[PDB]
Order: structure tokens, then C-alpha cells, then sequence
């Protein structure tokens, strides 16, 4: 069982996502990455389910390219549902832009790359899966 | 004579710039922005002073399209009182690559506040001038 899977739009795959995968692996976290690229046509809910069935936590990179995939509204709202094992990260989006797709997601407190560096975010995520 | 001018890259003009202007005008503020689209030749300090002569405050939309205009590092480090940058759709790592000072400076941030909250906050500054 891994620590994280990271769901992301492909457009983000070789930028911020690879940065965050490398930083988290460098701290010793186990992260699924390659099989969690989201493309037009996929099922977000099923992809999230799949990841959670193999990992402690789910990271979803909330970016313009993420929302541009036009996901169903309820599956976005679903990311906010407690059992949380889903940790959104806001990346290069505005509040209004996120509320346009999901008000519940826009009010759910999450990590934000404009407030922390990729390293700082790695450390914080790492804290969730480490004994100290 | 004016409350704000909005310095921006052309890419933001019909998007975030439009939203902010509309919101601020709704609150009764006086704003111009049309003459303040920034290109590459421009001297960021000159453009800003030019606007500060005709306007109480000046807004700079710090987006990726602003940073893509390859501003001289010195103008970025001394970007900022009367100049108010707003971070728009950028990361900290991203801003830091252009100016470590600019990235550490507390500023407005659209990932934290809706356009309307940002407008209210800027509007309250007029009444404090």
C-alpha cells in the first residue's frame, strides 16, 4: 500500500506534478503517478476510487487544465466528501475560477502553490504519512 | 483624479482585468486600464509613475503573462504604499524564479479572495487616502 496517488491533468504532468513527485519521493514517500493522468473521457470518480484502493491518500492537482476537462459537477463536489483521504492542491487557479466549477471545492481549505513552495508542500504532505 | 489604474499584460485584459474593473466600478471607484496594457519595450517604472500622476493608486496584475514579458530584474525587485500587485494564477516557485523579493512580499492573491472581495478591499483604500 502506497502513501499517495496524484491525479492530474496531462498538461500539468511534466511541470508541477513531476516536481511534487520528485520532492515527495526524496522524503521517502511512496507515490503513484503515471497511471493517474486524467484525460478527456475518463471517469474521475473511478480513477479516485482506484487510487484510494491502493493508497492512503489522494492528491488532486486542481488547475485550469484539470477543470477544463469538464468533469461532472457531482464528481467534483464528491472530492470534498468525508469517509478525508482526498487532498486537493490549488495550482494557478483563482477562487472564482474554482467556484465556477464547484462552490464546495472552492470553500474546502486546501494546499495552494502560490502560498508555499513545492518543497514546503512535500513536507506537509509527508507529515500525513510519517511517524514523525 | 482617479482611484486606480490597472497595469496588465494583454492576455489578462479581457479576462481578470475586465472582472476587476467591472467589480470596482460597481462600488463607485474610478478606474482606467485601456492605456496601461504592458508590452516588452516598456519601462515598468515609467508606466507606473505615468499612471500614479493621474491616479491615487496603481494595480499590477502579477500573472504568468505579466512575467512572460521578460521584465528587468531590478524593476521587479523594486516593484513596490501606492503600488498594489495582485497575484493571479501563479505559483510561489514561479514568481520566485523572476524575483525572490517579489515572491516573499505580501500582496493580494486571487486564489484567496473572489474578485468582489478584492474589489471591496481595494475600495476601502480610497476612503483611507
Amino acid at each position: 500500500e502506497y502513501d499517495f496517488f496524484i491525479a492530474h491533468a496531462i498538461e500539468d504532468k511534466e511541470a508541477f506534478v513531476q516536481d511534487l513527485v520528485a520532492a515527495l519521493r526524496d522524503l521517502g514517500a511512496k507515490i503513484f503517478y503515471d497511471a493517474y493522468t486524467l484525460k478527456v473521457g475518463d471517469s474521475l470518480r473511478r480513477k479516485i476510487d482506484q487510487g484510494l484502493a491502493n493508497s492512503k491518500f489522494g492528491i488532486v492537482v486542481l488547475s485550469e487544465h484539470f477543470f477544463s476537462k469538464q468533469w461532472p459537477a457531482r464528481e467534483l463536489d464528491g472530492l470534498t466528501a468525508m469517509e478525508t483521504r482526498i487532498l486537493p492542491i490549488w495550482h494557478k487557479v483563482s477562487y472564482d475560477e474554482v467556484r465556477r466549477f464547484s462552490p464546495s471545492l472552492a470553500d474546502k481549505v486546501a494546499l495552494n502553490t502560490s502560498l508555499k513552495s513545492v518543497e514546503e508542500i512535500a513536507k506537509e504532505l509527508h507529515s500525513l504519512i510519517s511517524a514523525w
